[PDB]
């Protein structure tokens, strides 16, 4: 009971007795957290093999740009995988092949509602203001995720990530733009500068490459994933794993297996504490409400935060403090449902059914489809506490957090 | 601008150093005073329009001291009290709660007559005979001392210590048998008649209660005190005696140890735990143990009535010299200071305002200090040492209140209000000491009093008439916090408050937090 | 390690884990047996001027002898440090246990002067509804809206016309004129300059005698400390000046005077009437911290037990004051009339030596050193280096002593300033160093009077062993404990660059 | 503030994560890491390479070593190959015998097959170190310790952690064995391999708090068995496991029987070096300091004075005299961004320090001086000659320098601050 979640090293004084009091017995409970993108190709392009990633652990599906009949039709099949069914939404990522010669786009661009564009070798705020004039008016709801990957890149890493709803550590290409032996130092500062940002990062390629052709990872590899999802990154990713190799679920299998060891093993009480005096004083009143429901959520060990939102907003702002309890986002937009899966520790539920006369009913409707949904996916059982996060009126107004007992 | 004020760029620094480094004289303390104040009633602001003027000074709870005057004295006390009180009631908004208490005389052990209003002189070196037979009880001597605490043979042994008048005097026992103690006395004096007795470090096992303690409590329990202060608290026993003569009518009261003595203080937790709080009786404490320790008592106590979420008193001799003087000295006004910073919920004036030329000079003082105090608590220790010594809670209300004030210093809220019945969520609001005023909306006239124990909590007392759907009812005493913290400067206009509510009627609980703008 | 090792000087509240827990954990069983660190001042006057009576504070506990010259003439105050000399030096003839004593001269100062009964308004400045103030340039510092306080703060009158002919105020609190009382002007910039003509004739008085240390009244700006210094000319070269900081101006350019002054008092007496009472102990906390973060001493001052001036026995806020000046962190507490004037000179100084005592030991020493460190610049200087490797050496092993051998007093300075828990006990053969260390928490100075020997290793080695054997004799140290030396490679300081752990034979 | 950029210069405090190092949090502190940093102190965490086809020549044992191999590891799952490396080892290690002042110690494990005579012969073959597998309890140790016997009492025995038994008994194990080793290979097999880091960050803090060596092994840079270039996770792994703690790292296939055996220690080396510049030392050190026990030995509280000094001058290095090692790993254990340079006489300790982080092994030939003072200066002086010669130490350096008041190792008790001259 408490021997679970590691939760004796989560109460250690210092980081140093925390690390002392992981326990290889301690089980990982909570539903796994970190979301994992997996890139498209032939050995996941299989309606069959889509519908055995997203049981799984796939989250997006990524779709890298190096023809559109071909994107296309990987389009269409992830979608049909999705509606055959728990419901798990699946994000759709342009990963777009930018500039080359050593060390076009606008067309993939302008191309069928994706939700995610990892924009490619990003390295100013102009850059970002390109991407996002070329999506258009039309475009602006998808999320951009500059990729950094040269040396300007990472020094400017300020003003790019201003104009960016998110980062990518594009490791791959940093590994040869800048020495390797100093590739962790760039992926650690960025991950960290993104956490106190409150704006998704992302770890990627060659995670677990050698399950590219085998089915047992390296040691190193586990240790990798596991260092990224310690290091704070709110996705990891999976490339040839699963384009163009032998294993395309078995990575997805130990991805999902390892962030959901890692995830137990943060220590929150530093984290949080850190992002208490490093983060500036807010008067957004959704924030505010946030923070108070994932202290809330701490200190009576909760079982999730429900909130309901249209946007994503609000699941946002408690993602970035990391509530162990699992966020339970509730939404009628249906993007929204698959935008969130960029953001560590919020499941998605799309709500279908109308809206209601009274704007209390309709609150309460969406909240016990939380609450049912959550009951019937091994989140909650009865006599758990949750916290929940709704509004007054109908995003911006989100402002209240109750404390509850299922029942 | 916003900046300038409350010390908020001390409260912004990495460590506690530098945040005193960042303390700034300059910095308005724009906030509202929310540490209690406690004042001594007696010839000096008994007087019905002294009192009006002592409220206004921000007197908060009144102190009746049964050490001296009759009943017939504290009733119209509490007459005057209630009756300058009760000329604001017409002002809903303005209305400021004064909570009354009892402080019981005690139990005492007290020197025999002499051979006279007569002295002698009791010298040093010289050997000096504590006795109680009851001879020598009007033939006292410089060379024999009646007591008239039987057991006091039975309860100082050889190396043991005897003080009398004041502490003044000091006696050692060398021998004990059947004519008595024999002494020689350490610290010489003059000792005239029935002179106070102490007996540092002894186990005194006289009565929690002395027999006038049970008319004084019984008077308490008729005229509807809120608050006891109890004297000479050694042990959790001594608090159940004085529940016990506060009998039924008396459930709701709460009891305030005095700890006094070098056994209540080793006994402190056991006495916590059955107590409502604490009194850091520093007058007595100061007779009982070294002077120099006191300070190690006070800080002690307060750390852990901190701890424990329980409301704890600092007492005596704060402003002593405004007994005459119309201004304090300077180890008084850091006196004040340092109590407040230490932790303590209230702070008390025992002759400053009972007798004094300036008592509402004195009131006023506390004030402006303990505002300029709270204003410099590096609440960024503070909070994440509570938050982390307090254990997990599945009680709905706790889990809010923490949110509520997690919440509140992210946006450094001008308020948090909360609806209270009983003054409980007050209560657990004020344990993580919030930088914002905890404005708490009550419908029971007793917890508006009573929750003034708790630092922090500013009390309304709502009159208005329940309104039929309850989530109307909880808008208007939501309103009514709001409205009544404009007009006393907590809020303006733009700020964000925190409120905290419960989900439905009658369920027990606190479990709803919002944030709203102003 | 042992039991009865954690059940004395509060250790158990030493090793909580946060300050909260530290205080929960503070118990009046737990006796402090360390030497009592921070120095007493005691203003000397009719109360304290018989050697008889000086010999008994000199035993109570007093450090530095004050002598405040607002009033009294130059033949009273040679007086005064005659007897004082008198005095210490009837201790000497035992060199383990002489304690020095040193003397300070307490400034005068800048001063601005004067039945009527001035009500509920109007009053003009240049008897009854006019006053003339001997210090032209008022009508020049104060603004409209700025104040006048006249005796002690008592009367103020506001600011509402400067005029041609002077200002024309009103009456915001009003009471009984007399003639010549002191002025304060809150909140202005007075340009009065940084000294009297008193004072030069004192400060030349104060090296002709030989004090040690100049208090130096109504410092304002880093000019003025310059004309102090420049008054006490070159053969007040080793005098420390210690800046008191009295009115707003003062704590406003704290930064620029601290960097000049070799340390500071918080005149808590003149401070109360040119700013609010109630901001006081925000002025001397911020001023503590300040000193104790540059590592320059820092003196609390004033009414600390005023009550004894007529009682056997202070209040509870005197003791409550006195402990929370300590826990602040000042390295020196102050008694004015207590000693000057009152009734119980010996008794004053004995409750500030045993509240101190009890204090010292109740410091959260984890939380300052931790603090003091993390905030202090890294250094160059073998002298500081080797410092604080000894401080954070003593602590490690709970060390007895720290004896560091110095000749101007600046190693021993260096290793207070890093607050450590073992006593600093230095060794020196300048008296005025060695009267002057006092001014430095946790330093026990040792006058060592024998001759050099001519090889170095030897002499450093015979003034470590007067250290360790005065240690002995007068409790500090015994057989079986660890004592941590410092000391240099060579003659000279900047070359105190080793450490050693030591067992005392 | 100005005499430290007065004797320094600006831009040495742009270097080894200085302003990250500075950081009042650990979450700023990552932000505040920066890949133009340059790594200029010393590489510490030692490099064991299993000997293997690719790394037995006598000529490429020279290579491995000017690359940065401390110790030589045999992976004992036939005798006459074993001693034929042995002897490869040491003839490539006493080449640069010729010049004291750059001569670089190298010591040699014997890493068990697992489940006695191979012992006795390492033991009679002159081994630094025991790799005990599978250890699993106290007893499984002290087994070890008695086969070793009289021959092998100044061998260090470092128990593999191999299997859910040890990995829950650990603690009475490191109660006894001289060091740990975190057998990645083998426990990722007898335990789910993604609670492996768990198991590894674990034993590691355990380690760290005890003052004891650990080791991170198996796999680490394995793609460069076939690849001259490893991949972003492997980096990483590397990075990690110093950060994470470990004393020393190692390589398996990478040197024993892959292509490019020298460019995998050229490479364990070059990622240790930033991310050792990238240790949080601030909280590190602090969390050491209220953990570590007060202690009344001379020894101990010389070494956290030293490393509390070093820290307050950014010492170029501390200079220890020791000679069973023990001093230097007193030093090493309150983990000093300065360089631990340990002047021995004993062989034998010179290459067991490799075990120690931050520790740099200097071997001492020449014989005493009367005084003990004078034989003192002397030692000192050697580390600072081999400093300077290997640029660890330039003129104008401070350096806080370690050493005894009369002879023998429960002697350290004198700390000194010097300036290089």
């Amino acid at each position: 009971f408490f021997q679970q979640q590691q939760l004796p090293a989560a109460m250690a004084d210092t980081f140093l007795e925390h690390l002392c009091l992981l326990d290889i017995d301690s089980e990982p409970v909570a539903a796994r957290s970190t979301s994992i993108i997996a890139t498209i190709g032939p050995a996941s392009r299989s309606v069959e093999r889509l519908k055995e990633m997203i049981k799984a652990g796939m989250n997006i599906a990524r779709l890298n740009f190096s023809s559109h009949e071909y994107h296309a039709e990987s389009i269409a099949n992830v979608r049909e995988a999705v509606e055959s069914f728990s419901y798990r939404p699946v994000a759709i990522a342009l990963d777009t092949k930018g500039p080359e010669i050593r060390t076009q786009d606008v067309r993939d661009l302008r191309f069928h509602g994706v939700d995610i564009v990892f924009a490619s070798f990003v390295r100013k705020a102009s850059d970002v203001a390109a991407v996002r004039a070329a999506l258009g008016p039309e475009g602006h709801g998808i999320k951009i995720i500059s990729k950094i990957e040269n040396h300007e890149g990472v020094k400017r890493f300020d003003e790019i990530l201003e104009v960016s709803d998110g980062i990518m550590v594009a490791r791959g290409d940093l590994g040869i733009e800048i020495p390797a032996e100093k590739v962790f130092l760039a992926q650690k500062m960025m991950i960290g500068r993104c956490n106190l940002a409150g704006k998704p990062v992302v770890c990627a390629t060659q995670m677990l490459e050698s399950m590219i052709t085998k089915p047992r990872p390296t040691r190193a590899e586990t240790s990798d994933v596991a260092n990224a999802v310690l290091d704070g990154a709110d996705c990891i990713m999976l490339s040839g794993e699963t384009a163009k190799g032998n294993f395309p679920v078995e990575a997805v299998k130990m991805q999902h297996a390892i962030a959901r060891e890692a995830e137990a093993a943060v220590y929150h009480r530093q984290l949080f504490e850190e992002l208490r005096r490093a983060a500036p004083l807010s008067r957004d009143p959704t924030e505010v409400t946030a923070i108070g429901a994932v202290e809330a959520a701490f200190k009576c060990c909760a079982a999730a935060i429900i909130v309901l939102t249209t946007t994503g907003r609000s699941a946002q702002l408690l993602s970035r403090y990391r509530p162990r309890a699992a966020v339970i986002a509730v939404t009628r937009s249906a993007q929204a449902a698959r935008q969130v899966h960029l953001c560590r520790g919020v499941f998605p539920l799309l709500y279908r059914e109308p809206p209601e006369a009274i704007w209390a009913d309709d609150v309460d409707r969406r909240v016990q489809f939380g609450i049912e949904s959550g009951k019937l996916r091994g989140f909650l059982r009865v006599g758990d506490l949750v916290i929940v996060v709704t509004g007054w009126r109908p995003e911006g107004y989100t402002n209240i957090m109750r404390v509850l007992s299922i029942s």
